[PDB]
Order: structure tokens, then C-alpha cells, then sequence
């Protein structure tokens, strides 16, 4: 046992060890230069093989804490990041972490040409790839380092079969532009599960685990469900809080036990289970839920009409508010996570009153009678905006909530709000293009994320105490928590592309709606169809720049006089 970076060597090989390091050192130290880390990673790579030959070597005793603290220590003075090095454990450690930079000050990522990007790969395969995990790890340094191997693989794959294709961009950019989509995705989607540990604790997170592995697997007993939750929390532990080899390996050990205990899990995982390692686990993740059980008795003889319900609730109140959980989430594909754990805790309120009650069946008869309001609420909400979304058509209907929402919160910033409605535009597509059953958990998938990407750019910039009491005042009600922002108060002041020449149109509006909130839905479509008729004219004048300039602080007097 005596060495931790032999046990993980000898786990997860040498190449995902190699990798794993690069992406934590690039995580850590964001702004340290690519050459520096591979130099370390190197030293750290050579020293974990000098361990796992003699266990008792010295300084392999030492915690990777330690050692790879000490080896990013090697210069880093950084700056902020210079006095955790000071620290010097478990201090050390923790520093690197809070000091994690979300939103990076690190230059733009720009795409060079095909031809040009083919042969940096082909020659040097290896510091290519290398480059990838850097470059990627440092702007997502929440970015899942076990799904991070992954997508260098489906790089690599990208890369070591288009280069030799007969068209090499028609090959490469729609597979490369796919890559860059799916991983912005899986950043969010991580970055939400650890601020689900670290903004509201282990027991939120393995609520919302319990209630979704529930719905996956309904066939599943409790006593499953609460293995693989065990487990999963584990992982995401060690992964959010840095320990990128730790987890990486018992992501491994979760995906080979989820393949050889099936049959008390799921039937869906027959292909997913032979496929190799790294998308066994992505696969398990993806995976569409099992059918829930024939027949099925109703929740409400275990947790309204027994005798026993204050009984077991008093003796084992986390298993029996878990078994809810299970037993309603699994009985519920159709519900979204955030909405089955809104009606636990509706639940837990009525149970904490009630059973201190001299009557708690006469109390807590009436629960479930709580939970149709808190149903219908979002499936509502659902068969509303996909409505609109028929109706209005993408572009519009982002526009439609644009405006609602710079009048909701103009204190959020112009490019959080763009980005919000362009997610919740892709509800409107991915989302309600479903039949009603799946829906619901589709569009908590792309909500959740939005609202937490939201509130943790609101943490290196904040801006307002209102959007500041939902990003904290609760896990779950945190979409009503931005639905009921009825507002604040009065405290307010040619052509290249076409799907980002609509984000130019966007922002525009956002600013527009920012400055003038009492605008109505009549004044702002005006001045933006009015702003149609300015790029219209002068995208076809024969004295280009002379229209825009001249015509364009033209309508700037027509919309601030349309006041
Ligand atoms: O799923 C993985 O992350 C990779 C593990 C390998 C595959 C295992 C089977 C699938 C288990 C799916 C459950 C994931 N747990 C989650 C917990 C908490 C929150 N939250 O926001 O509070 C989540 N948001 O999205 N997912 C969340
Ligand atoms: O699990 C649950 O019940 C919770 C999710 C249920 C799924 C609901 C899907 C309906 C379509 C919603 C589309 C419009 N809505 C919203 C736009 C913008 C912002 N914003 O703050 O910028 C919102 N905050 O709240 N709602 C917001």
C-alpha cells in the first residue's frame, strides 16, 4: 500500500497516468506555459515507475497531494497562486482549488487551417495531442478528466482518419466542430455536479444521484441504487476536488461492476459493457432508462396509509426520505431530478411537522395533494414554450425571452444572457421535438446547466443581491427562484456569417432592452425591424460603409426619440 502513484500507475497504465497528470497540472496552473508541464509530467511519469518496481523507494511513501503539489511548486511564484506554494499542506492543496480560474484572462482558442493543422499532427502526433489536453484542461478546469481522455480519442480518431481523406475539411471540421460543441457541454454539465458538492453539500448531491440512478434503473432494488451512489459521489468527489487519478480509477472499477452486476441494475447496458474502457463509462453515462417494473404497488400505502410511516421515518430519516426518493423517482421517467426532489422535501416538511402531531395520519393525509401543484407547475411550463416554439421559430423565440429576461435581471451581463437563451433555444429544438414523457428531463439538462453557468460567472463577477439569493437560496428552486424575479425596482439606466450575424442582432437587442426596460414588445420589434431596413439598405448601396455610418446614427435618434 505504502506508494499512491504506483497503485495508480499500475491501475490506469502508463499513457492515462502520463495524461491525467498533464490535465491536473494544466487545471492547477492555468497560466503556466505547455513546455513546463509535459517536462514535469515527465518527472513525475519516470519517478511513479521507480515506485511500482520498490514500493519502499524514498519519496514514494508520500501522498500525490504532496508530490504533486511539490512538482507544480518547481516555479509557479505566480501570482496569487505564488503563496500556495507557501501553504504547504493540506492548505497548499486547498489554495490551488478556490484559486481555480473559471472564467480565464488566457488568449482566444483561434482554428488554424486544415492543411496547416495536419501537419503539426502526422509529424508530431505526440505533442499534438498533448497540446489538446493542455489547451482544453486550462480553459475547463472542472473539465471531467476521465471523459477529457475520451474526447482525446475522438481527437485523435478525427485527426488519424481525415488527414487522409480525399477532402480533408469536409473530413475533419464537421467532426471538429462536434468535438468542440459536446466538450463546452460535459465542462457545464461537471462544473454544475461539483457546485451541487460544494455550493450545497454531499447529501443535496447524492439526493439528486438517488433520484436520477432511480429513474435509470427502476428494476434496481434500494440497496443497489445506494451502492452505485456510494460510489458515483465518490468519483465526482475526488474529480471535483482535484484528484483526477483517484477518481479516474474508480470510475473504472464503477463502470467493470456496473458489466458484471446487470441483473440487479439494468437490461440496457448489453453493447455499453462490451465496449473499450473509455466509452464503457461514457456510454453507462449516456445510457436511455430501463423500463420500470410490471404491476408496482402505490407509494401511498408506504408513505401515507402505514401505521409504521412516523415509525421508520424517526429511526432511519435519510433512508426512508431516500426510498421516497427512489420509489417515486423510478415510478417517474417523465419528471425532471430538480421537480422529484422539490416533492421529497415537500414530503420531509409535512413528515417534520406531522409526526410530532397527535394525530399524523389526519396530518399528513392530504401530502400528495401538495405535489400536484408542484407537477403541473413545469409540465405547464413544458407544453408552453414548445408552443411558442413552434410557433415563433428559433431565432424569435430566443428573442421573445431575451427581453423578458433583460427586464427580469439586467444586472446579469449581456453575453450570459445571449448564451442563456441560445441553450433554452436548443430546449426548444432537442427538447420538444420528444413526445411528452421525455420532455421534462430534457429540459432540466440544458436549464440546470444555464442557470449554474449563470451563477458562477456571478461569482468572479457579481453584479446583483437578487440573482445572487437564487444561485444560493436553493439547489432545486432556483428556476421558480428566476421565474419570480418579477424584476428588480428603479435602479436602472456587411455580411461574413449568418447564425452569428443573428447574434449580432442578439446582443444588440439585449443592450437595447437594458437601457430603455419600459420599451414595450411593440416600440423594441419597431426599432428592430427598423434595424432590419438599416443593414437591408446598406448591404446593397454602392457606397457601402457611407449607408452604415450615416445612416445607421439615423435610426440612433428615432429609437432614442421612439422614448
Ligand atoms: O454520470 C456520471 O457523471 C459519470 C459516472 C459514470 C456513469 C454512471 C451511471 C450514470 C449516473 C448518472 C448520475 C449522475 N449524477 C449526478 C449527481 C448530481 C447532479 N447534480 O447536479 O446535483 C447531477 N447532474 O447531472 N448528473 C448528476
Ligand atoms: O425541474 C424543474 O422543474 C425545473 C426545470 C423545468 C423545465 C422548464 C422548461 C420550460 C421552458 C423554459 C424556457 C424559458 N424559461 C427561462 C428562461 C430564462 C431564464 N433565465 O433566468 O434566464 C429562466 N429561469 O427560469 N426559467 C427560465
Amino acid at each position: 500500500h505504502k506508494s499512491e502513484v504506483a497503485h495508480r500507475f499500475k491501475d490506469l497504465g502508463e499513457e492515462n497516468f502520463k495524461a491525467l497528470v498533464l490535465i491536473a497540472f494544466a487545471q492547477y496552473l492555468q497560466q503556466c506555459p505547455f513546455e513546463d508541464h509535459v517536462k514535469l509530467v515527465n518527472e513525475v511519469t519516470e519517478f511513479a515507475k521507480t515506485c511500482v518496481a520498490d514500493e519502499s523507494a524514498e519519496n514514494c511513501d508520500k501522498s500525490l497531494h504532496t508530490l504533486f503539489g511539490d512538482k507544480l511548486c518547481t516555479v509557479a511564484t505566480y501570482g496569487e497562486m505564488a503563496d500556495c506554494c507557501a501553504k504547504q499542506e493540506p492548505e497548499r492543496n486547498e489554495c490551488f482549488l478556490q484559486h481555480k480560474d473559471d472564467n480565464p484572462n488566457l488568449p482566444r482558442l483561434v482554428r488554424p487551417e486544415v492543411d496547416v493543422m495536419c501537419t503539426a499532427f502526422h509529424d508530431n502526433e505526440e505533442t499534438f495531442l498533448k497540446k489538446y489536453l493542455y489547451e482544453i484542461a486550462r480553459r475547463h478546469p472542472y473539465f471531467y478528466a476521465p471523459e477529457l481522455l475520451f474526447f482525446a480519442k475522438r481527437y485523435k480518431a478525427a485527426f488519424t482518419e481525415c488527414c487522409q481523406a480525399a477532402d480533408k475539411a469536409a473530413c475533419l471540421l464537421p467532426k471538429l466542430d462536434e468535438l468542440r460543441d459536446e466538450g463546452k457541454a460535459s465542462s457545464a454539465k461537471q462544473r454544475l455536479k461539483c457546485a451541487s458538492l460544494q455550493k450545497f453539500g454531499e447529501r443535496a448531491f447524492k439526493a439528486w444521484a438517488v433520484a436520477r440512478l432511480s429513474q435509470r434503473f427502476p428494476k434496481a432494488e434500494f440497496a443497489e441504487v445506494s451502492k452505485l451512489v456510494t460510489d458515483l459521489t465518490k468519483v465526482h468527489t475526488e474529480c471535483c476536488h482535484g484528484d483526477l487519478l483517484e477518481c479516474a480509477d474508480d470510475r473504472a472499477d464503477l463502470a467493470k461492476y456496473i458489466c458484471e452486476n446487470q441483473d440487479s441494475i439494468s437490461s440496457k447496458l448489453k453493447e455499453c459493457c462490451e465496449k473499450p474502457l473509455l466509452e464503457k463509462s461514457h456510454c453507462i453515462a449516456e445510457v436511455e432508462n430501463d423500463e420500470m417494473p410490471a404491476d408496482l404497488p402505490s407509494l401511498a400505502a408506504d408513505f401515507v396509509e402505514s401505521k409504521d410511516v412516523c415509525k421508520n421515518y424517526a429511526e432511519a430519516k435519510d433512508v426512508f426520505l431516500g426510498m421516497f426518493l427512489y420509489e417515486y423517482a423510478r415510478r417517474h421517467p417523465d419528471y425532471s431530478v430538480v421537480l422529484l426532489l422539490r416533492l421529497a422535501k415537500t414530503y420531509e416538511t409535512t413528515l417534520e411537522k406531522c409526526c410530532a402531531a397527535a394525530d399524523p395520519h389526519e396530518c399528513y393525509a392530504k401530502v400528495f395533494d401538495e405535489f400536484k401543484p408542484l407537477v403541473e407547475e413545469p409540465q405547464n411550463l413544458i407544453k408552453q414554450n414548445c408552443e411558442l416554439f413552434e410557433q415563433l421559430g428559433e431565432y424569435k423565440f430566443q428573442n421573445a425571452l431575451l427581453v423578458r429576461y433583460t427586464k427580469k435581471v439586467p444586472q446579469v451581463s449581456t453575453p450570459t444572457l445571449v448564451e442563456v437563451s441560445r441553450n433554452l433555444g436548443k430546449v426548444g429544438s432537442k427538447c420538444c421535438k420528444h413526445p411528452e414523457a421525455k420532455r421534462m428531463p430534457c429540459a432540466e439538462d440544458y436549464l440546470s446547466v444555464v442557470l449554474n453557468q449563470l451563477c458562477v460567472l456571478h461569482e468572479k463577477t457579481p453584479v446583483s443581491d437578487r440573482v445572487t439569493k437564487c444561485c444560493t437560496e436553493s439547489l432545486v428552486n432556483r428556476r421558480p427562484c428566476f421565474s419570480a424575479l418579477e424584476v428588480d425596482e428603479t435602479y436602472v439606466p456587411c455580411t461574413l456569417s449568418e447564425k452569428e450575424r443573428q447574434i449580432k442582432k442578439q446582443t444588440a437587442l439585449v443592450e437595447l432592452v437594458k437601457h430603455k426596460p419600459k420599451a414595450t414588445k411593440e416600440q423594441l420589434k419597431a426599432v428592430m425591424d427598423d434595424f432590419a431596413a438599416f443593414v437591408e439598405k446598406c448591404c446593397k448601396a454602392d457606397d457601402k460603409e457611407t449607408c452604415f455610418a450615416e445612416e445607421g446614427k439615423k435610426l440612433v435618434a428615432a429609437s432614442q426619440a421612439a422614448l
